[PDB]
């Protein structure tokens, strides 16, 4: 039997009732701060609308946005609700929900304006005692200014107090030091949630009980098994004219120095003492220090080019953009190799290759084991594999060999679906994001950043980018729709992984 | 998409034309030695008959009954077309099996008539060149006799000569070696081809891919991860007023020794060297030369009772088989524990549980994993298992946990059909006894019982069956259509198998 949508959401209101951690009866404040710009307009209040929707707010949530411009309520509505693909069916809900939104105009560093939050927030029913969670949906750029006048005027005396944060954190080691440690000498660890949007809760979860509960994947989870890991993030869309921010990160720092290691620790972990985000977290971070920095003959780039033979927008590469500089040497694809020099990993390549303006929309881990030691079946037998998409449709598999019936022994490739296993047909899920969210309402920080785990992530790759800024390489030219460079596939060649 | 018997049976054909093996071209006869009795009858013939439909014999096959009863192929043909279940469409494909089958009646140790049957034979087209396949169809207190004669009188010159021999292999050591040398004085271990009719070819082939094809199986098919290993073979039905025989024997030698063992042998081989017959036979040996003389604190013996509340059968106990002596103490359930003392396996019970009577037909593999080293999910996983079913339907599957969608990690076990993984939907496959007589067309003794094997497996039991027949130990009664007597599941317990609630 399917479980629908609207059926997901019930068994997930029932859990959160149930549990300590989610006090549906507490009130609780939302702050956007940034509520006029781009993020808060197209993802973050759709998002707090669909959780206010789907039933799994606490009861009494206020929404405050909070912003630079003189607006109403009916403005950020009118800006936002068509991304919030309310259908009539909804009409109910969405006053209601717009009833418990409020803004207040302010500067994002003026005293006053925070105090005029302040008193906003302390005038809504019960406000003086709500748990405060601020949406920090502005540049990191007015971080500084931002949570210390939060600190300062708008912290609860009751509730409790946690801040969203959004990438990029810092540009290297030494930045993010300085940002996270202006962070840190005002908020707790605990207060602290790095945000990563691309972190696909249902499938990382899936992941761990496929993993920790059973027998049959465990002991083969080390390097006596696996060849490789390959962990792919590849968009089919270019920059669409707005790349000039992307511009000043790269490929790199953009998706893989946080979303892919993110990963990467998921899969390379130690089995944790219990599944509390913080025993969670001490493994991913263990398995960072494991990695060494990350050297350039790893390392393959490249910037995609109009395709001659597209339409539309794939006839222009990334130099066409408006906004991007003439020989920007910017990276949109990397393809790098990092190792995990540890008991369990030590050798195995990890190999994460992403980018823009690539030929599907993927994201996904893949497990290549190795072949079998002595083949009795005169060469046949392929490479086992272990897939787990996240991001066209979500996706558990093992590719396998199985005996095609006849006389002898004739293997053949062949697919086994373990997403539920048995038990569902069908599983429409909530969006991960809405569900990322629903946790810092929770408590519950397994899937967020630490601090720790951050600088290990930047001692890893700030080496390189240096050097790239300094040596500026060109990146190797990939057209518009492709795969990307050669090159990233005799890096993988080269390192261990097999194609046919 | 599924594959009818027929596509099957196409790709079968194909395979058997490219092997070196078959020789489609080659004259074959098929000699049914106790053509008139039982076995061929309900069995042989029919089998035989379903090959010749399937397309799967040598174009050129002669069969040739031989009994002492006076009989023509009319007779042969009355008496075992009834079991053949013939359709309408096979109405040609008959008259033509017919065509091709003769008879000739004779003693079974007179060597005039095995002459007049090696006359026949050679006055068949081309029959001094044909390759020469027995079928000793007949009880093993005639074996010595027979292949004597046969070989004596009746063996080609020019193609090969192969015998196919029925249990019983004798009924311990001492009585097999008997048998068995006297037939290896006479015949190459490459002509013997001592037959295991409940061998599942299918699912046993499924079962080497799935384990030395594959990272994800064959890295935990060990005593690290294997918790134990069931062997189960149980018939609903009991001994129907035909149950004298068996009861010379009882369930141990009937079923377990030979068929249970070879089981075992499947599951606990190492790898062979290659998939060559005689690589896996090596392999299956030396696995029996790792297990000790059975001990009778690992044996529970019952013996079925009627069932006050059955119908039928149901209600008839053992010893209301008029067939059965008063007081029999023969065993109609066993359950045993075997450990094979080796690097891959010591300390794993190897549980054979069969009967008759019970509540179920099963014919089954089962290993089931340990648990997981520190559960993390609040001691809410259950052991994985592998299972391989062959009868009532035919099934691999992996018993596994996976996440409950939701908001913590709630795991619940599941299972996967890993039959013929994605690939083939509906599968109609001809019974592994009608392959089981090609392969010996195809001069492939894997899933025959070889000299040195049949040895180990009687040094393995004999022990004990003397102790048993010489203390007479009362089997425990277990109602008709029960699981069996109660004590099996704690010598299961004991030995550390888990059942499921």
């Amino acid at each position: 039997v399917a479980l629908s949508r609207t059926q997901v959401c019930g068994i997930l209101r029932e859990e959160l009732f149930q549990g300590d951690a989610f006090h549906q009866s507490d009130t609780h404040i939302f702050i956007i701060m940034g509520a006029s710009g781009d993020l808060a307009k197209k993802k973050i209040y759709p998002t707090i609308w669909w959780l206010f929707r789907d039933g799994l707010l606490p009861e009494n949530t206020f929404i405050v946005g909070y912003a630079r411009s003189r607006l109403t309520v009916a403005d950020i509505r009118k800006q936002s609700e068509p991304f919030f693909k309310a259908t009539p069916e909804e009409k109910l809900k969405l006053e209601d929900f717009f009833a418990r939104n409020s803004y207040v105009a302010g500067q994002y560093d003026d005293a006053a304006s925070y105090q005029r939050l302040n008193s906003h927030m302390n005038a809504l029913h019960l406000g003086s005692q709500a748990n405060r969670l601020f949406y920090l949906a502005l540049p990191p750029t007015v971080y500084e200014a931002v949570t210390k006048n939060i600190h300062e005027s708008c912290m609860s005396q009751i509730g409790w107090n946690r801040i969203i944060v959004e990438k990029p954190f810092g540009r290297d080691l030494q930045s993010s030091d300085r940002l996270s440690n202006h962070i840190s000498s005002l908020f707790r660890e605990d207060q602290i949630y790095r945000i990563d949007h691309y972190l696909g809760k249902e499938m990382v979860q899936n992941l761990m009980v496929l993993r920790f509960a059973n027998r049959i994947f465990g002991p083969i989870w080390n390097r006596d098994n696996i060849a490789c890991v390959i962990l792919t993030f590849k968009e089919p869309f270019g920059t669409e004219g707005r790349g000039g921010y992307f511009d000043e990160f790269g490929i790199i720092r953009d998706v893989m120095q946080n979303h892919l290691l993110q990963m990467l620790c998921l899969v390379a972990m130690e089995k944790p003492a219990s599944t509390n985000s913080d025993d969670v977290r001490d493994e991913k971070v263990k398995v960072l220090k494991c990695i060494s920095e990350v050297q350039a003959n790893n390392v393959v780039l490249g910037q995609y080019v109009g395709n001659p033979d597209g339409e539309g927008e794939a006839t222009k590469g990334y130099l066409d953009d408006p906004t991007v500089p003439r020989g920007s040497t910017t990276a949109t694809f990397a393809a790098v190799v990092l190792y995990v020099e540890n008991e369990r990993w030590d050798g195995v390549p990890f190999i994460l290759r992403c980018g823009k303006a690539l030929n599907e929309r993927k994201a996904e881990v893949r497990l290549q084991f190795h072949d079998v030691a002595g083949d009795i079946f005169h060469q046949q037998c392929k490479r086992n594999e272990l897939v787990i998409r996240v991001q066209p449709n979500e996706a558990v598999y093992t590719k396998m060999m199985t005996k095609k019936p006849g006389m002898f022994f004739n293997p053949e490739e062949s697919e086994l679906d373990l997403t539920y296993g048995n038990r569902y047909k069908n599983v429409k899920l909530p969006d991960a994001y809405e569900r990322l969210i629903l946790d810092v309402f929770c408590g519950s920080q397994m899937h967020f950043v630490r601090s720790d785990e951050l600088r290990e992530a930047w001692r890893i790759f700030t080496p390189l980018l240096h050097q790239i800024e300094l040596e500026k390489p060109k990146p190797i030219p990939y057209i518009y729709g492709s795969r990307g460079p050669t090159e990233a596939d005799e890096l993988m060649k080269r390192v261990g992984f097999q194609y046919e």
